[PDB]
């Protein structure tokens, strides 16, 4: 339930992938004025709960140009991951793009691939390799009491829990191998193999082994954010990759082999 103190509505969508359809939901958060951290394109601020609700009260109206479209949306939202992990007090992380190369579309495309990479964390895990790994919910917020841009567009952020510990990147979407850890890089390559070669989760970052902001390349390069580097990006994860012990307890192959064409 949505608390009366002060703070501001949002309409919350989260996608459920075993079910392939978006859950819309209200809530309603407090963040703060000033971003504590920033990336190259987004800047992330504190940010508390004050509560979760249904979105009875905000319609969705006629489905021409609705993203998403009315056949990707759960008609009945009882269940789901928010009502627990966004209950009141809860303290939280939202990310704003800065300065906005960023559709509607884009803030759905990076949370579903989060959901995604959240899939192939378990897929690991069920392996028991020696250290389990996780991708933390995210969730689309529209900011519906900001008012809209110099352009119609409401205000969109991505949310997700807070990481509590030292953040660090363990790999970057275009080869970088940024720490000397073993578990981030078999990871990558296990999604890789594991998937007949249609897809690679790099940017493997977070603290511990619980990881955030992942990115996608498909050979295809379509959808998935536009972080999604396709045949490059494969080519230059296999060009930096050393299998490491992990990736041989996974039993994966040394010789990752070559692209799909298209
Ligand atoms: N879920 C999160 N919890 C805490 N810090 C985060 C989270 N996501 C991103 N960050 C911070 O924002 C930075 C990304 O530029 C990270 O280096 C990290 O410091
Ligand atoms: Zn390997």
């Amino acid at each position: 339930g949505i608390s009366s103190e002060t703070g501001e509505m949002g309409i919350l969508w989260e996608f459920d992938p075993i079910i392939n359809k978006w859950i819309r939901l209200s809530m309603k958060l407090k963040v703060e004025r000033k971003p504590f951290a920033e990336g190259a394109l987004r800047e992330a601020y504190h940010t508390v709960s004050l509560g979760v609700g249904t979105d009875e009260n905000y319609p969705l109206g006629t489905t021409t140009k609705l993203f998403p479209p009315i056949e990707m949306i759960s008609p009945i939202s009882k269940n789901n991951e928010a009502m627990t992990q966004l209950k009141n007090g809860t303290k939280f992380v939202l990310k704003l793009y800065k300065k906005q190369q960023a559709s509607r579309e884009l803030y759905f495309e990076d949370v579903k691939m989060q959901m995604v990479c959240r899939d192939w964390g378990n897929k690991f895990n069920q392996k028991k390799p020696p250290k389990k790994i996780e991708f933390l919910m995210s969730w689309v917020v529209e900011l519906i009491d900001r008012s809209p841009s110099s352009n119609g567009q409401p205000i969109l952020c991505s949310i997700e829990p807070l990481l509590v510990g030292e953040f660090k990147k363990n790999n970057s979407n275009y080869g970088a191998v940024l720490t000397n850890r073993s578990t981030p890089q078999a990871f990558s390559h296990f999604t890789y193999e594991l998937s007949n070669k249609q897809m690679i989760v790099v940017d493997i970052q977070g603290v511990d082994d619980l990881y955030t902001d992942p990115q996608i390349h498909t050979p295809d390069g379509k959808g998935f954010g536009l972080g999604n580097l396709g045949k490059a990006g494969i080519n230059k994860f296999i060009t930096t990759h050393k299998c490491n012990a992990v990736c041989a307890l996974l039993d994966l192959d040394v010789k990752l082999g070559g692209v799909l064409s298209g």
